[PDB]
């Protein structure tokens, strides 16, 4: 009689391979002098949030202009994850999802790891940030 909740995914429990690839050391020695090379660009790394049903994100780094707003990066990865028009698709930044009207730089600076990088989620579905 009753339904079962199993196909949720656990709050805080994304799993950046990139952090499992890359020691902090190295992550923060790239982060931080990849700020000093173009402080009008913030670096980015995006992978799938869990439990997500959506197609596969080929490159994870990204260096993006300060000023692009989210709502523009969202655009930037729809296309180069082929969604189609009718598709959703939402960000996660500290399981959270980001307003569309924040820029990348006012991301970076309020949500920037010690290595110096900002990391994103993204799933067909909003729950993970809920």
């Amino acid at each position: 009689d009753f339904v079962k909740v199993e196909d949720l995914p656990l709050k805080g429990s994304m799993k950046f391979v990139y952090k499992e690839e890359h020691p902090f050391e190295k992550r923060r020695s790239e982060g931080e002098k990849i700020r000093k090379k173009y402080p009008d660009r913030v670096p980015v790394i995006v992978e799938k949030a869990p439990k997500a049903r959506i197609g596969d994100l080929d490159k994870k780094k990204y260096l993006v202009p300060s000023d692009l707003t989210v709502g523009q990066f969202y655009f930037l990865i729809r296309k180069r994850i082929h969604l189609r028009a009718e598709d959703a698709l939402f960000f996660f930044v500290n399981n959270v999802i980001p307003p569309t009207s924040a820029t990348m730089g006012q991301l970076y600076q309020e949500h920037h790891e010690e290595d110096f990088f900002l990391y994103i989620a993204y799933s067909d579905e909003s729950v993970y940030g809920l």
